[PDB]
């Protein structure tokens, strides 16, 4: 299985790290995040608010963690361009610090001897996939993107009722949990002016081009389909918020086959169907990435409907970023 | 000068009635709750956790309260027939109950005495109005209805987007602060089973007519409109998300210079427009049905546009009660 | 393993039901609760906002839950009275539906057949056991009460110190999460005014007997202890914080070390002890009545200490409540 | 009036600079925050998630903000020995960065022309003055302090209790609003691991040398008193928990007496009295710094109480900033 090294000890990285550890599909080996010291990354990955305590063994020794008897490498380098990935065999690094998205600054892991960098989030220029949308089309490029959780979410919904229905026009809402780069009473942003205001008192309008991003994992798309987010009070889920129309006539129910026919089939595991009555608590910790709300959606006429997918933007996004390292090594090789 | 009478004190009877003191456009001269004695009542109008301290005097007089000089009877029926409204001169009545919605239920106000009744809410069989949408289609009816706060934010907006570049069709999203249906932690809300979840941990999708409904107080617009609602842990202050296709071609320029148009004239203070990059907390305690938030909106292309709108539920919806009860008391004078 | 019915589907019922499966100690055979039908049961189950989602299997066949494969009886009826709990052998009665708490209107499960009645909550006059404290004194009544989440907290904690050091005078704030009583948005409370004020938005003061109550389980400490509680925008999990004078002198490592031993020895499962830097989301789900925190906690001097413990207010309870059936069916046969 | 330069644009130097305006007390012409260019600051000026929209009237002119017609120097240095104070005539330096608490650092603004230096938290190495309790040991220093919100709740409190009834020892209990050191989700906070949990999802113990510091601004409770903190999931308010013996006996109604008598005299507009049943949000924009809470308390005995007093930590503690820089400015001046 691929070695995986994790730049950015963050929501992100501690979750792919979860993954890695739940699923096996990848080893994770080493470990780099200049602002946790290896005692306190010990404590921050046994004690989590949102999906729960670690269920495994975890202690320190030396300046390393080891996990149910595992060693992995942690180094405290802010360059990343200093972290020695080859020590361990670290070859897949995930960059998930949120500081290193253009493909100048990922490829500094080839100094420490990386093979392939995935950046845990839309890069201005380097090659976005979803895992069951576009992967078929990776052509061996060194640093690749796994786009965001609200794209992971959209594009497979999106997929789905285009190939059956052909979509003319659509427009998203992501009514988005909030995150680490939002702050917890009013103060300075870098990203928007509103996106500093308090996070949990706050509905926060945030433009995002992860929408248009379905555009290019999906070219037939390209400027058919756009949208916007809304930031709110809840720690963790989200909820695509779908409005879109229909070259063909369908009904309600021929929507809802559609997405179910591909839940039980080509994206099994990627995209769920559910009619239960859920809310956001109950997609906590899930790792598909988009429950599709059979109930929660709605169509004015015969070719103009709102449908709403679910997805935990930390889990389903980090099992997306394991199974896109174990796919591209799998063409690798 | 219409003498107002509320029947169920509750955020909307509280908000409504510091609307009237606000702007003294009408006089609220009785209430009528019965789950509230009148010394709970001054502490539950003194203290508001979302809209601040009232700002001026209150206190009980003998089974009444007094506010600002004011003598406002207190009375504690369950039965809305047994209000003795004439009393005070209460003649246009507020129910703001949530039980009482129906022509049939909402009349046993006039046994008391009571001209005219305003349900604070959507009615299956009395007829809606939407300031600024169609108060000047009412006709004498004794039961009205004020709509949802949802429809008095779409509404104003849809129309005059209709009226400049033909609506074709239109889905809208409502995130929507939860409100006194819901519920702390999970519990039992048999006719509605998300509502009954943890309110301010959850994102709790939910079933509205409250679109379609714009499509009966703007006739042009039936069959083109409908939506849902997404319930979200925010304590008040809501957001219309409304994704819209027009049958003229339009660039977004030209879809804000429409709403600013209309809120410098025809809908000033009903419709606001703004650029500013706001968030919730930002619209808390503002009077407005619906503000227009032009930074918030996207064009897809030349027909087809997201708009994005934020009313306060509580306090946009509350001034709207205290505009129509004015608008049809002058109505009923001539 | 006794057989228990459960009256009143709610947090603690859910809860109770959750922790009976989880541990195999008692076999649940019947359920009560007029506001839920047998498919939303499923459903409130199912799914957990607090706790995640349900592990097992669960389905409704006719009117009954079936989870795990074993059939569990479904009632919809107000009146205990009336619940037949004999059909299915349901002879411990969980009465957590939070409005029969006398012995008086607890007693009315003896009509369907039960042999005992286990109130989920403090009682007016059935007598009060907290488990590790004094369920020795259990005597053979037919209704008691495992007291609340708060006093089950204190009480261990309180006993370990008592033991030691010698409690001299003690006030306590419980630091608790909201819960169902508690309301959304400002709403009607006549019995407890700050309580209806917005949960989620506001701390909350309010007065409980809990602290007081570890007088009558731990008598040695009467009218040396007592407090109050505030409520807390949390959906669940709570904090005691307990100010206490000994007779005895202490360090503040020998208050450590006097309840770590009392963890792995005579309290274990119901008192623990940590020293890690946790906050209370780590104590969700955790089935320990007391979690005693040694960094939160401070010493002034050799006789006056503040003590921090930890308490899931639904799930330590809960499992309290299937620890204390277990006890007193082994008590009732010998 | 004192000409104020303000370094640190965030909660307390906004909030401060309302406070400024709203009493007119000091006159605000300089501001300094290298983070917050001068378009943004008017934006998160004029928009508070917590105390509303500003009232007054703001605009940006090149580089310098003009509000209420007077206009604001802003600069954007790093550094504070780079901020050019008196080309404004600032003479009273706000240092409300959190990052240059210390007389060494704090000094820096002396290179710019300043003339004193008031650190908006405690200083491991200046005097710490609370208005109320110690100004009048003010004697000329340069760097001064205003300690912290909580020391600013706890001090005039304990300074009435033991002037009439002398304090043995007491320990304290913040009930602390999360703040902008905290973290929306869990993050690094390696000098306080507790601290970087998600903040609105968790109750946080946390140590404080607030209730110790009461000890330094009344040097006659030194060693008498100490405490810790638990940050909650609210945005604003705290709640101080005093549990305190007294060396004489009292009755609760004596202790209400006491507190009363101080809020009418000697600390009128510092400590506060009610017996009305609020909560939190009722003390948003409140601008004293403790506010006794008569039916929160609890007496034990003739000895040993539990006191309560809430604080707006923003809002009062800028009203105090303001306030003691009138004060020493009037001493500065004869
Ligand atoms: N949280 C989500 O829902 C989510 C979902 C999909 C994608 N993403 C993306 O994933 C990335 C990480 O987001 P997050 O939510 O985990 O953020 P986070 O703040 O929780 O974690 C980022 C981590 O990177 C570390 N870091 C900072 N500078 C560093 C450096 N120079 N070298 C190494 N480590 C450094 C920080 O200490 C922090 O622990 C972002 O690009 C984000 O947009 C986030
Ligand atoms: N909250 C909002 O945002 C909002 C906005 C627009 C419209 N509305 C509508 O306004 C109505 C009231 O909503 P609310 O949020 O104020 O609810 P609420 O629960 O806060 O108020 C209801 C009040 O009615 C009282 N009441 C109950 N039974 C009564 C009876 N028999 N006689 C007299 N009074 C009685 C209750 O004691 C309570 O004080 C509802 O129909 C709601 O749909 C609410
Ligand atoms: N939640 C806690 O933290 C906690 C902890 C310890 C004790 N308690 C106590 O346990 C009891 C239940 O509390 P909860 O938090 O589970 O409340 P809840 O509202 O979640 O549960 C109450 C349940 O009882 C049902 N009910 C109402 N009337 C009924 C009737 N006549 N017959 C049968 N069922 C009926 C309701 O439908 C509801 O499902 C209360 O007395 C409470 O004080 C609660
Ligand atoms: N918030 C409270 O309740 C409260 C109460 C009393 C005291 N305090 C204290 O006041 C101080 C500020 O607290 P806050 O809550 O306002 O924090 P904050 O983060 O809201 O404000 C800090 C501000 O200082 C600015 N800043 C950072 N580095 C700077 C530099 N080198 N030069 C100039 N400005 C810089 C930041 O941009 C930010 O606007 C802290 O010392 C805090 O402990 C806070």
């Amino acid at each position: 299985v691929p070695k995986v090294g994790i730049n950015g000890f963050g929501r992100i990285g501690r979750v792919v790290l979860r993954n890695a550890l739940e699923t096996g599909a990848v080893e994770v080996v080493a470990l780099n995040d200049p602002f946790i010291e290896p005692h306190y990354a010990e404590y921050m990955f046994k004690y989590d608010s949102t999906h729960g305590r670690f269920k495994g063994d975890i202690k320190v020794d030396g300046k390393d963690l080891v996990i149910d008897g595992k060693r992995i490498k942690f180094y405290q380098e802010r360059d990343p361009a200093n972290i020695p990935w080859k020590d361990s065999g670290a070859e897949y690094i995930v960059e998930s610090t949120g500081v290193f998205t253009t493909t100048e600054k990922a490829s500094a892991h080839f100094k420490g001897g990386a093979k392939k960098v995935i950046i845990s989030a839309p890069s201005a220029d380097a090659p976005m996939y979803v895992m069951g949308v576009n992967e078929d089309t990776y052509a061996g490029a060194n640093v690749i993107s796994n786009a965001s959780c609200t794209t992971n979410c959209l594009a497979p919904l999106a997929k789905t009722l285009n190939d059956k229905f052909t979509i003319v026009e659509g427009l998203m809402t992501a009514i988005h949990a909030y995150t680490a780069s939002q702050k917890t009473v009013d103060g300075p942003s870098s990203k928007d002016w509103r996106g500093g205001r308090a996070a949990a008192q706050n509905l926060i309008p945030s433009s995002t081009g992860a929408a248009k991003a379905v555009g290019k994992v999906i070219p037939e798309l390209a400027g058919k389909v756009t949208g916007m987010s809304v930031r709110v009070p809840t720690v963790n889920v989200s909820l695509v918020d779908f409005t879109v129309r229909f070259a063909k006539d369908v009904t309600y129910d021929e929507v809802k086959a559609a997405i179910k026919e591909a839940s039980e089939g080509p994206l099994k595991g990627i995209l769920a169907y559910t009619e239960d009555d859920i809310v956001s608590t109950d997609i906590l910790t899930d790792p598909h990435s988009s429950t599709f709300d059979a109930k929660a959606g709605i169509a004015l006429n015969k070719n103009f409907v709102k449908v709403m997918s679910w997805y935990d933007n930390e889990y389903g996004y980090s099992r997306r970023v394991v199974d896109l390292i174990v796919f591209v090594s799998k063409k690798d090789a």
